[PDB]
Formats: structure tokens, sequence, C-alpha cells
DNA sequence: TAAAATGTGATCTAGATCACATTTTAGGCAAAAAAGGCCTTGACATCCCACCTCACGTATGCTATAATGTGTGCAGTCTGACGCGGCG
């Protein structure tokens, strides 16, 4: 599963991969993301399951940007 | 020889005498008491300490139409010598 998505890890991945951070590290966490929509994933829900971990891998990235990517630490709320 | 010094002598005038009683008052010796030095007491004032203390802030979880191989905006190519790995 995870080795056939990467794929859409790293292609969601570089629509961020603006100069935020670097891109291998956006790709990374896509990976942590993925790993863990294919631990949640349900068939018997019947979906497409590139939307699941879409929403996974998008939480993933989103946050490790904003949790490292500075010298200063500014959490989530501001 | 000009100009300053020298005798008339009786009539006075501010202080000293002189023995003894009474003050004083030292000065200096004993000290009473008061006001520092010693401590205490009551009363205040301000805390240090810490002991709590709720609101706001913060660490973490999912969101099911579906989407699946970068690139990406740069470098302008300095150059002469010296090592080293191919390169026959």
């Amino acid at each position: 599963m995870v080795e056939a998505n990467l794929r859409l890890v790293i292609s969601i991945a570089k629509k961020y991969t603006n100069r935020g951070l670097q891109f291998l590290d956006l790709i990374q966490e896509g990976n942590i993301g993925l790993m863990k929509a294919v631990d949640k994933f349900e068939y018997r829900r019947g979906y497409k399951f590139s939307t699941y971990a879409t929403w996974w891998i998008r939480q993933a990235i989103t946050r490790s940007i904003a949790d490292q990517a500075r010298t200063i630490r500014i959490p989530v709320h501001m």
C-alpha cells in the first residue's frame, strides 16, 4: 500500500514545497500521514483510498511545517 | 649773646596706715539624681513566604467524491599549477 501511494505523498507534498522549509521533509512527513491512513482506512466505507490519506497526509505536513520550520516555535493557535 | 635753665618757699592733696571682725568661697571632696548607655516591653507596620488558583494557553486528534516521477529559475563559463584516476 505505502510503496504504491508514495506518488500521492510526493504529489501533494510538492504543492507545499514552496520555499517554506524544504522538499524531502514535506515528503517524509507525508509518508507519516500515509502510514496513518494505511493503519486507519476501511474498505467497508467503499470509498477511494486517495481521499482518506489525502486528508491524513495533509494534516501531517500541514502541522510539521508549523511545529518545525522556525528557529522560534510559534504554537498552532497563533 | 640768644635762648633755654634755675632759684622763692609756703600752701596745699590723692593714697597709705593699721589691728581686727566677718564673708565667702572656693576648690575640691562626697554625692543625689538625671540623662545617656544598657536592656526590656508593647504596639505597629510591613512585609517575606509561600501557598494556593482560576483563565488562558497549549499539546494533541480527525476531516472518507477524488486527486499519484522533480525540474524551475539560477550559473556564467577567471586561470595557471599540481595531484590523481583513468586512459591507451
